[PDB]
């Protein structure tokens, strides 16, 4: 689990969104595994606006932050899971790293701020849903 809190927005994995998230919905995209809801309190995270390919992510199944090299956001085939059939997920970046299903939501960050959140994985790979192109998260 986990979320990004920027401005009056909460960014979560679409497959982990709560009823309160759906009842306060701003935007959702199943192909990206992302959902954004509105919040009453202002958050403290800043979004990275860059092309970094190295950063650090939080892995809840290890209680550790790991430095990683990750691919550019792309259209990647993701195996069937409890939440989606086997399909292509867009704006996904892959890295070598430990992940388990409940690791979704962990933040990947670089020197500029938050880059995205854990969304996929298995067999020593971890995939992150990018948020750097969502410029509207910085305003309103
Ligand atoms: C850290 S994810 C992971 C790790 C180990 C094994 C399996 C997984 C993938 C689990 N997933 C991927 C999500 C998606 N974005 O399609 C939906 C879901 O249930
Ligand atoms: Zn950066």
């Amino acid at each position: 689990s986990g979320a990004i809190y920027v401005g009056n927005y909460r960014v979560v994995n679409r497959h982990l969104a709560t009823h309160n998230d759906w009842a306060n919905l701003v935007w959702e995209d199943s192909s990206r595994d992302l959902l954004v809801s509105s919040t009453t309190a202002q958050g403290c995270d800043t979004i990275a606006r860059c092309d970094c390919q190295t950063g650090v992510y939080y892995c809840s199944s290890r209680r550790k932050h790991y430095p990683v090299s990750f691919s550019k956001p792309s259209l990647i085939f993701v195996e069937a899971s409890e939440y989606y059939p086997a399909r292509y997920q867009s704006h996904l970046m892959l890295a070598v790293g430990h992940s388990e299903p409940g690791d979704c939501g962990g933040i990947l960050r670089c020197q500029h701020g938050v880059v995205g959140i854990v969304s996929t994985g298995g067999n020593g790979l971890v995939g992150f849903a990018d948020v750097r192109d969502l410029l509207w998260l910085d305003e309103e």
